[PDB]
């Protein structure tokens, strides 16, 4: 044996959580964060031009955009001359292939305009939707920056925006590779009317990729254009590993991807043994509760994993022609996709160690406290999750026109969470509502107090009368 | 059944809640946060021109006024052209009619001058009351702008300012529909002194209309010059909501408006016929003492909800006539005064959903718990309740004349709310007073901690012993 | 009673309160936060100059302060004109008489220079002292801001400063009444070099009177000079209110000024009969040990009080020659004075209020609770008290050289006050020490919680066990 | 003994306290604080020219590093005249000899480049290690800025650095003593490219002598070169005391370092005495643990003393040569050791006081105190322990290449600190992962609350039941 039993599942436990363990600190490059924070900065807090004090992260109207993107958009994409034309940026980045510039629009007339108001406003564009996008030409034909192109012919996908979702498809123009073109296809995009009343969004993609250490870093900025007036912009910087097997660290990491497959490999086989007949009821104590979870996660993680790295020389090729745009996203988007799933998959391997320590001597130290609050913590909850979610209710209809952090109603109950902590903005609530402001912010900070001891008074009380 | 009578009294309380809920997700627009963003965007960060720094938000004298209502304020008004003479604010918020701005101020000769300052000073201007009002003409007369008009000829009512009350009369002008006569008018106003010395408070007001999505929004801009000088900003914006029943999703609004007020009918008729004799303790439990309340606010909303929907074609009668100014401060106040109504009523009502939950074996945890504290939590903080009192007496007469925070004794109670959690400006209580400062800071973060322990601990003591 | 004996204690109680509160309401005036505001604002925060954005709350060499000497400060000091020679700060705040500029310094050769840097280094300025004091005159003579002059010629008093405490005498210069004049003197003061090598304090002192209500404000705005290099701004706003009597309000204060030194004379007589051979044990339930103080407290406050009104007219006297500098230090130092004192005694006296309570049936609910914590609270914390000067002495030891927070001892007992609450600046802290910052911060927010739960663990051990 | 032997324990122990209070006091000197706010603000706020707002705390390119090289950094070390060529710098500062510029490079040609981007890229320049450091000259020669030095001939250590941990060897320059020279020797630097592509950091480094208080002052500004672009500066401003033995207090000082010499010797041999034979458990108690750490930490101080107080002259002699580089940098860094060691001991010593105090009959409430949790605080904090770890690398794994706060695992830990406290940057958080986010937050913030009351709970009943 029995103590043999349980050691045998301790080392294979310690082998399997050492495996992952490496494969975490490999995959996690170091440093890496400096690469979009130089990235980040070069793009975003530089003013558009000299005079005006405006950068990217501060835009207001759609002028600002087309001084943006003649201005300081093309003085840190086009890099003069190192001492050919390959416009490495920071000297060290070669920026890859050309970047591509694409719009969303929609249709005039989508209300159902006001009988009143029909003799002086014409003309609608209802906010973004499929059901409202716009599919025909407009302005001087004269190629493909004026003409609609499906989301499959236009090689790319959808995207998650802060307003809405946005299809991936639309008007589409593909840059140079050099500075005086594409200031010159701008000016002509300014001049003959782009961005006219219809636009819904505009997006700006390229990518870059350094040679000193290898990672491409792929870049999408985002200007939603609101059916109300003005701009909100987005980045998402995001860097990639496409090239491996380069040096015998990789090989390494290969061999421990190998290892870690035959581990959960070896750990569903013997767990699905467990369940056949006996233990019937296998689902209880919540250890097995978790163990399943893991290998579940585990096989996804290797889904992802087998679907990006077969797929790289497919959408790679464009090594045989650099004077194209290069698709990205795909491969950006799964990355993302595969590091939650990892982080999560070593965060319920690193909290199932409990199972081992408890076979010393933590039965009262631990057995009893979780089993001490399984009716008593959850069963006093009640009350106070209740009055939680009538707060946010009420602070999401009383704010949320005026103040940022109220909006969305989601959102409201994230500021609750920083306001009994101590992150507080009461100045703008304040300003918002000088009556109801001030009212809201103490009942509940002293509500949340007066129930919370209320709950540890009666949890203490009771406890003691039936244990008397 | 009985349980079959608690049932049906569950199954009426859910359709009554879900009513409830689906009109206030109705009545709560989506994303109309961002349109009031934008407004104040452009009209209080713009630099009132493009050399100084300053903006409304920070003004400071009276020529940062006359620089900002020719600068920035008509430059964010008046918009050039789309590719008529019609101003559609970020080319789709269509201007309505003409701005106004108004002027209150007092008369000279209203001290009692110390007679050693005599022969020193000659005027006085006293702070804004409605004693101290100025009612003769003064200037070059010619118009409207230089005559006292009534609050009744002033088609108007009064507001509430950070300083005082104001009455809502006044010297008032008109501007145009274009930015040459508006800047001219200004110039004209500017040159023969218009604000000298007596005047009290300045009102800008406008009202424009989005026709994407269908949306007043009110504006009213106010400066306070104070007695002893300089001046205070205030915007205060709000959307607005006139024109109704363009979509099928109003008529299924009004159609939840009307079932939610049989719903409150037949609630009050039911509580009405159970108070008739029997129960005449009626009043306890607390249960009860809230479902009355509910149905009060209920009618109240009923009221306000029915003042405000019949009188909008009574003053919408700006349709006819698109040349003068719009009043509508009525219908964004009592827009105002609903929502906190309905915020109130649907607060309490998702509150009261305790009393279901109750007659299952969860009975006998709120026993102790919404019991036995009745006369220990609200017994033992009566010593803490006072000693916070006097600490916010302390701070208001300490401080208050350097420190914002601790300025009109009421804020200083809630500033006392926020050292507690951690929002504290240490910086400038220890530089208005390096000795009482950090005394008070130290002192009340010390006591209010240590009271709280003691009344913990003899809650515990006396609970335990009580029940030993 | 016995009941009768204690109500009519009570009734005189609530007189003796409420009298209080009256004078406090009465001496506190309304909205005066906002005059300092205005006058903190304009000679702070406006830059020196049209180009350079530095002020006087950022200050940084000599020239930095020359700049501000001559440019924003004549510019806020000086008003051209209404619509004589009179200068109406804001148009409403006569600038009284002339302000005046003072400067201390002391002598050259104050070091034992060591003998190895005897041929490199000349001459030697130490840090301000008594003892290392300048008495000599320098420069051309021509008049008294080249010559010393004792602090009884010289009339005024010394002044508390952030670096060390400075006499009150020094080389002082009265300007003009106008703005030419003050332009000519300081760039007359600029060529012959005033500020050189020595001075170690600059003092700059004027006042205004508001007339439309009658307020005093004293301005003494001090720039020190260490004996390292650059310069440490302070500025000192205060209100003051000299001419009283002037509204029906001002006797009705003075009425109760005369009837609160009757109660407290009533008061003291009392506490001396009870005191003078029954109870020689009277200083004991620490009631009476409040309810002497508050009289002390109390006739303290009549000194002042008496002390700073009788002293006016022979000071305002200014009022005969409106041409000369007006002293009011003196008065503004006791206002602060009465001001600390009297928010002290009527925090005592509000606190004072439970000795009233506790004769109904809440004395079993502080009775108990003031003769048990007597000794677990104030006994148990004694390790708390002894870790806490031991970290504060750790981290004026590592830090204080680097961090502002962290430097004058005492200060860094604040900051950790600030530091369990939640107001903490990691940032600067981990960038001084790289190794003991981090482990300092998490060492101390670690241990503090450990001992305060074993404080509180045990006392409730102690407690049931105790009462088992 | 009893009480005599345990008295006259007590009273050394205060001598030897008193001593080292003294000693602290006298290391510590006063308002030393302002002497490096003034450097720092000097050498890192003023912006590097006139027009552009980028200081050195905030640069971003190589370009941004070559103007601060020669404008900023000139203008505010060589100061033009007093009223010789001295540089005094705030007029009183005295800049020792000369500025040295150094800098640390790597070869060429340092990845395995893929195969696939060989046609596209020809060269690389990896990270610094010391692998890959450079050692070949390049440009023109002529002297020792193009030329490697040792870093045994370089006269110099190592730097541990905020990517890596730099050699102390490279390519240096001696700037001169004007500034017209060392102008145009950095105008010859940068036209003969000196940072190319291969630089990976370079030093600044010099020192100054304030004659008033004598202290010295060493500078070493550093600008690291990543391989990915950009730069990352830091400052590291150290003040100095060299020459002692000037005034009596030197000399008191001194023979409190002597008597707290024998206080140790004596604590030792006592200390050795009382653990020859008896008492072979003599490592109990936590005390007799504590004081050898206390005498350990003595000795290893002293020595570092007397190391470095007799090292001086041997680096001094600087005093016959006012024209070279004085290598301060191993003086400053064993001054900040011994800060850090004897700030340790003192705090040691401080808490050791807890000895005495319990010899009272406060014995009885140590004893539950600081064991009644030995194995109860300790024993049931396994658990928080580990789910603390978890979600720190959870945080790394998902945040840490976006944000700041979670690079560089570690700092997770201290970013975790802060969020329990209320020191929280959630807009960040959020806008890096907006699903992932706001759950880890959420979650976190929830489980430590609800396992840290688990623990409470379970840890008062344990104790209950246990002493029922
Ligand atoms: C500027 C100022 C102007 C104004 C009159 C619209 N405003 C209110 O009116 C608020 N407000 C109530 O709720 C309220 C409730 C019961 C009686 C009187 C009032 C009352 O007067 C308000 C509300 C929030 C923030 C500023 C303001
Ligand atoms: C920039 C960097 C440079 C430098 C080398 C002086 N620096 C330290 O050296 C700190 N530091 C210790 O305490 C320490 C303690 C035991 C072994 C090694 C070290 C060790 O290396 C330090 C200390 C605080 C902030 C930055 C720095
Ligand atoms: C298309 O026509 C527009 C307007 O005449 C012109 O600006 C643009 O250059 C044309 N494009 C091509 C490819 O001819
Ligand atoms: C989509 O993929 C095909 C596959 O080769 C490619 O030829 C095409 O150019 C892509 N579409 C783009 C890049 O718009
Ligand atoms: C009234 O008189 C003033 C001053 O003479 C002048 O500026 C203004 O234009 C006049 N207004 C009218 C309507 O005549
Ligand atoms: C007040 O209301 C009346 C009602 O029609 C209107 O005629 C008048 O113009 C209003 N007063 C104004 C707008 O000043
Ligand atoms: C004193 O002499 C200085 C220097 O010669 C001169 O600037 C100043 O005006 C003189 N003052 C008087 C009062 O003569
Ligand atoms: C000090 O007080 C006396 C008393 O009248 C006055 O004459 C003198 O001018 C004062 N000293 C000054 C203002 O420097
Ligand atoms: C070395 O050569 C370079 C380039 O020709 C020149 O700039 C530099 O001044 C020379 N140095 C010496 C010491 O001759
Ligand atoms: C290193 O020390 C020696 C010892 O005198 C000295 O001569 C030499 O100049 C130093 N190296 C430098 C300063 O680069
Ligand atoms: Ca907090």
């Amino acid at each position: 044996k029995y103590l043999k039993s349980v050691l045998r599942e301790l080392v294979t436990y310690l082998l399997f959580l050492i495996v992952l363990c490496i494969l975490t600190y490999g995959m996690m490059s170091s440093n890496v964060y400096y690469y979009t924070r130089m990235m980040s900065q070069l793009f975003l807090d530089t003013p558009v031009s000299k005079t005006e004090k405006t950068n990217f992260k501060t835009l207001s109207s759609m002028e600002d955009f087309w001084k943006f993107t003649e201005g300081s958009l093309l003085d840190g994409l086009y890099w003069k001359m190192q001492p050919d034309n390959r416009s490495f940026i920071f000297y060290e980045n070669l920026l890859l292939g050309v970047p591509r510039i694409r719009q969303l629009r929609v249709r005039n007339g989508s209300c159902s305009i006001p009988q009143d108001l029909r003799d002086e406003i014409k003309e609608c564009y209802d906010v973004y939707s499929v059901s409202s996008e716009d599919r025909a030409p407009f302005g001087p034909r004269n190629g493909t920056a004026w003409i609609y192109t499906s989301e499959k012919d236009l090689n790319g996908s959808s995207h998650w925006g802060i307003i809405a979702t946005y299809s991936g498809a639309g008007y589409y123009l593909d840059l140079s590779r050099t500075r005086e073109e594409t200031a010159a296809q701008v000016a002509s995009l300014k001049k003959n009317v782009w961005l006219d009343r219809g636009t819904r969004a505009t997006f700006i993609d390229f990518s870059v990729y350094n040679a000193n250490i290898n990672l491409f870093c792929v870049v999408r900025l985002l200007v939603e254009f609101p059916a109300t007036g003005g701009v909100i912009p987005s980045w998402q910087f995001q860097p990639l590993k496409l090239i491996r097997y380069v040096t015998t660290f990789d090989f390494f990491l290969a061999a421990c991807e190998i290892i870690f497959c035959f581990f959960i490999f070896y750990y569903v086989v013997e767990e699905i043994l467990e369940i056949r007949i006996h233990k019937l009821h296998y689902f209880r104590s919540f250890w097995n509760c978790l163990d399943v979870v893991i290998v579940v996660l585990s096989v996804v993680a290797i889904g992802i994993n087998i679907y990006r790295t077969s797929n790289v020389e497919v959408l790679l090729q464009f090594l045989e022609d650099q004077n194209t745009f290069p698709n990205f996203e795909h491969l950006a988007y799964w990355q993302i996709q595969f590091n939650n799933i990892a982080a999560v998959t070593v965060f319920f391997v690193w909290i199932k160690l409990f199972k081992f320590i408890n076979f010393n001597r933590t039965m009262s130290q631990l057995s009893t406290t979780m089993s001490r609050c399984a009716k008593d913590l959850f069963g006093f909850a009640i009350m106070p999750f209740i009055i939680f979610l009538a707060y946010a209710q009420l602070a999401y209809l009383v704010f949320g026109t005026q103040v940022d952090d109220f909006s969305t109603f989601q959102e409201c109950i994230f500021t609750q969470f920083r306001i009994i902590l101590g992150d507080i903005n009461f100045a703008e609530i304040e300003e918002a509502n000088r009556v109801l402001g001030p009212i809201y912010f103490t009942t509940f900070v002293f509500f949340m107090f007066f129930i919370l001891l209320n709950m540890f008074l009666a949890i203490i009380n009771d406890t003691y009368s039936e244990v008397k």
